[PDB]
């Protein structure tokens, strides 16, 4: 089998991406935020208090002919920027793009955490990185893509995501249209549960390639390029003006400026990120000070190739008994 969906911007800036998932019978159509970084399908729901929903179409299972409850189960999540959910659990038929799982689990939030409420455009998440990270409890779930490997003609999942436009996730194949050139595939360690690859360096612009280690995460939950402070640095260093603000909260530029790009090395490959994908726009509306889309990982722990560096590419998340990530200019 394989799926195909459409995966849209929920705003102007590429903040996130929505993609269309069917839930129970009669379908229940949510626009959850596919992200590979975490392992939890969880939706907005007829559980969720009710002052935490503001906007989002919400799942009912009591509608739904194929929910069952997992009896006794709860999940609870935090993510890396501090918003959270946590509820309990239905198994239902989910449909993406036309591939269709049966029993997946269904983590019904009974609350969320204000980012939740407050982003009328995203009814929930479905995760996409190891199901070891899936935070079902006392007994683990598996992701949709687990639940669905053994059915694909191919064991993988592809991103392509658009700048300022449309993309892709497709399930099971891999469309050799959608890209440039050739993949290159590159090696993931599954210890922490994450995409997790080492990149091969970085160039700043036309600047020459710095040949450099840069172990991190292959996120599309993630909007930003979170990379090591002497990296970011070298790069807004070459923008007049740009400077990091504790009070913004990372680096702001002026919004007058052009910026270069900024290229990422995938084995002996390179993918380039154009200037523009970089501009985050105003840090507040008709400010003057635009928000970087590359920033300092020095507080996070671990570096995010999030969605400004993986829209740059077609992405191949390769679920093979080793996993491994491919990347394609596009």
């Amino acid at each position: 089998s394989t799926g195909s969906a459409t995966t849209t911007p929920i705003d102007s800036l590429d903040d996130a991406y929505i993609t269309p998932v069917q839930i129970g019978t009669p379908a229940q159509t949510l626009n959850l935020d596919f992200d590979t970084g975490s392992s939890d399908l969880w939706v907005f729901s007829s559980e969720t208090t009710a002052s935490e929903v503001d906007g989002q179409t919400i799942y009912t299972p009591s509608k739904s002919t194929t929910a069952k409850l997992l009896s006794g189960a709860t999940w609870s999540i935090s993510y890396g920027d501090g918003s959270s959910s946590s509820g309990d659990v239905y198994t239902d038929t989910v449909s993406v793009g036309g591939l269709t799982v049966t029993g997946q689990a269904v983590e019904s939030a009974k609350k969320v955490s204000s980012s939740f409420t407050e982003d009328s455009t995203i009814d929930g998440l479905l995760g996409l990185a190891f199901s070891t990270l899936n935070t079902v409890s006392p007994t683990q779930q598996k992701t949709f893509f687990d639940n669905a490997k053994a059915s694909l003609d191919s064991p993988v999942f592809t991103a392509d995501l658009g700048y300022h436009a449309p993309g892709t996730y497709n399930f099971g194949f891999i469309d050799t249209t959608a890209y440039t050139g050739s993949i290159t595939y590159t090696a993931v360690s599954t210890k922490q549960g994450f995409w997790e690859w080492t990149s091969t360096g970085y160039a700043v612009g036309s600047g020459t390639f710095k040949s450099t280690s840069i172990d991190g995460i292959a996120d599309t939950g993630t909007t930003l390029l979170y990379l090591p402070a002497t990296v970011v640095s070298a790069y807004w260093a070459q923008v007049s003006g740009a400077k990091s603000s504790s009070s913004v909260g990372g680096y702001v530029f002026p919004c007058s400026a052009t910026l270069p790009s900024f290229t990422f090395g995938v084995g002996s490959a390179r993918i380039v990120i154009p200037g523009d994908y970089i501009d985050f726009g105003p840090i507040s509306t008709g400010s003057s000070s635009c928000f970087g889309g590359i920033q300092s990982s020095a507080g996070i722990g671990i570096n995010i190739f999030g969605d400004v560096a993986l829209k740059a590419a077609f992405v191949v998340f390769n679920g093979a008994t080793t996993p491994t990530l491919g990347f394609a200019s596009k």
